[PDB]
C-alpha cells in the first residue's frame, strides 16, 4: 500500500518537517494513520446570521429548528466528532454471488450510458470558465505557475504514480503552494472524470433513472410520471452514510467506464481511480490538550464527499444497487444466488437486455438518493442483496420492510416533497416544498464573517427570489420574500449562494423582475405546461391549500403571524434607514 501513497506522505512530512510527529493516542481505528503536524485553528462553533432575513421574520425568532440551524460546527472538535461517528468503520465485504450481479450489471449499465457518448478529456479552459462564471481559485487559474504544477503532477499520473493529491475534511488554510496542490488534485480529476458532468451523463434523457441538469422545479414533475408508469408503491430508502459504504468492489465497477476511453484518457482516468479512489490520503484536524494538529490518514475504500466524480459515481452504483433490489424482488435473484460463486450469468443478463430500461425508467436517482417505483411490493421485503452490497438503510432493523408512498406527493425525494396546485385558470403546477422552518433557518444564515450590510443584503435577496420562484405557493414565505424585496434595493444585484444543491439553477441571481422570471420557468421553458398563456400578476400565482400550507409548517392563523403581516412596513422601513438613500421599491 506504501508504494502508491508514500510520496504525498513524504512531501507532506518534509513539508512540515518542524512539528511533524506520530501521536500516539490518535483516534483511528479503520483508516491507517501516518502522522501529525501543528495547524492553526479552522472553522467556528456558531454561523453568522443574517441580520436582514432576521428583522423581516421575527415569528421566526421564536422557532426551534431556526435555532438549530445556526449553530453548525466545523471547529476539529465537530469534525472529530463527525468521523468516529460515521467515518471510522468497516463495511462487511458483499457474498460471491452479489459481486457477480453487481459486476453484470455495473458492465450493462456503464454499457447503457455510453450507447450515445464518448467519454471525453476536460479542459484547462473549460475548469478556468467554470471557476470564473461561479465566483483565490480565481487567481491560481490566472497563475501560470499553477498549471506547471498541473503538468507536473500530470507527468507523475502518467507513471502511475501521485506527489501532491491530497482529500481534506474542512476547507483551506507555503499558503498558496498547498492551496495550489488542492486545485490542482481537483483540476486533474476534473480533466479524467469531469465528462460525466459536462456532458450529462446522468441526464434523465442518457441515463433514464437519473436527474443531472434537470432542476428542482421539474423533479416534482418527473416523481408524477414515475407514479403512472403500473406497479407497486413508490419507494424512497434513505442509506445510512452512503459515501461510507462504498466498497472495494464498488469501485471497481465504476471503474469499468475507462474501457470505453481513449487511450491517452484512458491512461489519466486510471490514474486518478487507482491513485485518489482506490487509495487516498487524507488530511483531518483534531483538537488536542497543546493546541490543534492535522493527521495524515488513509484507506481503500470509501467515497471522498467532496470529488468532482462523487455525484456522478454515486448516481452510477445507486442505479445498480436498486436494479439489483428490483431483481431480488421479481424472483430473479435468491439467497442461495448471492451466496453462490459459480452463480449463472443467463437468467442476469437476460433481464438485463428485456427489462433493464424499463426499470430504470421506474426510478429517479441523485446520488443517495433513490424513488423506486417497482413491478409490485415484492421489492420491499427484498432486502438480502440491498443489505449484502453494504447499503443498509437508515434507523429502521436491515430486515424490516421497507414502507413506500402510494402517493407520489408524499414521496421524499433531495430533502423535499412535491405538490400539485391548480391555478385559477385551471392549469396545474408541480412544485417543490419542504418544513417552512428548514427554508427560513437556512436563509437566515450568512456564510462566513466580516460582511457589510450591503453584501449581508444581497445575500438576504438571493434568498428571497429562490422563494419567489420555488416556494411562491407558501404564504409566509411570498410575503417574507416580498418584504426582503422592498427593504433591499432594486438594482442591488444578489449576490453568493442561496445553496450548493446540484437542483438549484439559480434563475433568482438576477435584477430581473420575478414575475417575469416565474413566467419564463413555470410556464414557457415548462414541458409540462401545455398551454403558454403568461400570468400577469402575481394573484394568479398559486397558493397551497391554506391546510396543505400549515400541515408544512406555515403561521397562517397565528396571532404572533397576523401581527407581523401587519406590522412589515415598519421593519421594511428599519431596514431601509439603515440601509440609507438608495432606490427602494414596495413589493407589498
Ligand atoms: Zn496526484
Ligand atoms: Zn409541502
Amino acid at each position: 500500500n506504501m508504494d502508491v501513497i508514500g510520496e504525498r506522505i513524504k512531501r507532506i512530512k518534509e513539508e512540515h518537517n518542524s512539528t511533524w510527529h506520530y501521536d500516539d493516542e490518535n483516534p483511528y481505528k479503520t483508516w491507517a494513520y501516518h502522522g501529525s503536524y501543528e495547524v492553526k485553528a479552522t472553522g467556528s462553533a456558531s454561523s453568522m446570521i443574517n441580520g436582514v432575513v432576521k428583522l423581516l421574520t421575527k415569528p421566526w425568532d421564536v422557532v426551534p429548528m431556526v435555532t438549530q440551524m445556526a449553530m453548525t460546527d466545523t471547529t476539529p472538535f465537530g469534525q472529530q466528532r463527525v468521523f468516529k461517528e460515521k467515518v471510522d468503520t468497516r463495511t462487511p465485504r458483499p457474498l460471491p454471488g452479489t459481486r457477480k450481479v453487481m459486476e453484470i450489471t455495473a458492465e450493462w449499465l456503464w454499457r447503457t450510458l455510453g450507447r450515445n457518448k464518448r467519454p471525453r478529456l476536460c479542459t484547462r479552459e473549460e475548469f478556468t470558465k467554470k471557476v470564473r462564471t461561479n465566483a483565490s481559485a480565481k487567481a491560481a487559474v490566472e497563475d501560470e505557475e499553477f498549471w506547471k504544477l498541473v503538468d507536473r503532477e500530470r507527468e507523475l499520473h502518467k507513471l502511475g504514480k501521485c506527489g501532491s493529491c491530497v482529500y481534506n475534511m474542512m476547507g483551506k488554510r507555503g499558503s498558496r503552494a498547498i492551496w495550489y496542490m488542492w486545485l490542482g488534485v481537483r483540476y486533474l480529476e476534473f480533466e479524467a472524470l469531469g465528462f460525466l458532468n459536462e456532458d450529462h451523463w446522468f441526464s434523465r434523457e442518457n441515463s433514464y433513472s437519473g436527474v443531472e441538469g434537470e432542476g428542482l422545479h421539474k423533479l416534482g414533475y418527473i416523481l408524477r410520471d414515475i407514479s403512472k408508469i403500473p406497479g407497486g408503491a413508490m419507494y424512497a430508502d434513505d442509506t445510512a452514510g452512503w459515501d461510507t459504504r462504498i466498497t472495494e468492489d464498488d469501485l471497481h465497477n465504476e471503474e469499468k467506464i475507462i474501457q470505453q476511453m481513449d487511450p491517452e484518457h484512458r491512461q489519466l482516468a486510471n490514474a486518478i481511480f487507482k491513485l485518489t479512489y482506490q487509495n487516498k490520503v487524507v488530511k483531518v484536524q483534531r483538537p488536542t490538550p497543546t493546541g490543534t494538529v492535522m493527521d495524515i490518514i488513509s484507506r481503500k475504500d470509501q467515497r471522498g464527499s467532496g470529488q468532482v466524480g462523487t455525484y456522478g459515481l454515486n448516481t452510477f452504483t445507486n442505479m445498480e444497487a436498486q436494479l439489483v433490489r428490483q431483481m431480488e424482488g421479481e424472483g430473479v435473484l435468491t439467497k442461495a444466488d448471492l451466496e453462490n460463486p459459480h452463480l449463472l450469468e443467463k437468467k442476469i443478463t437476460q433481464w438485463l437486455e428485456t427489462k433493464g430500461v424499463e426499470r430504470l425508467k421506474r426510478m429517479a436517482i441523485s446520488g443517495d438518493d433513490c424513488v423506486v417505483k417497482p413491478i409490485d411490493d415484492r421489492f420491499a421485503n427484498a432486502l438480502l442483496a440491498l443489505n449484502d452490497m453494504g447499503k443498509v438503510r437508515k434507523d429502521i432493523p436491515q430486515w424490516q420492510p421497507s414502507k413506500g408512498w402510494h402517493d407520489w406527493q408524499q414521496v421524499p425525494f433531495c430533502s423535499h416533497h412535491f405538490h400539485e396546485l391548480i391555478m385559477k385558470d385551471g392549469r396545474k403546477l408541480v412544485v417543490p416544498c419542504r418544513p417552512q422552518d428548514e427554508l427560513i433557518g437556512r436563509a437566515r444564515i450568512s456564510q462566513g464573517a466580516g460582511w457589510s450590510l450591503r453584501e449581508t443584503a444581497c445575500l438576504g435577496k438571493a434568498y428571497a427570489q429562490m422563494w419567489s420562484l420555488m416556494y411562491f405557493h407558501r404564504r409566509d414565505l411570498r410575503l417574507a420574500s416580498n418584504a426582503i424585496c422592498s427593504a433591499v434595493p432594486v438594482h442591488w444585484v444578489p449576490t453568493s449562494r442561496t445553496t450548493w444543491s446540484i437542483h438549484a439553477h439559480h434563475q433568482w441571481m438576477t435584477t430581473e423582475d420575478m414575475l417575469t422570471v416565474w413566467n419564463r420557468v413555470w410556464i414557457e421553458e415548462n414541458p409540462w405546461m401545455e398551454d403558454k398563456t403568461p400570468v400577469t400578476t402575481w394573484e394568479n400565482v398559486p397558493y397551497l391549500g391554506k391546510r396543505e400550507d400549515q400541515w408544512c409548517g406555515s403561521l397562517i392563523g397565528l396571532t404572533s403571524r397576523a401581527t407581523w403581516a401587519q406590522n412589515i412596513p415598519t421593519a421594511i422601513q428599519q431596514v431601509r434607514s439603515l440601509i440609507g438613500n438608495e432606490e427602494f421599491l414596495d413589493y407589498m
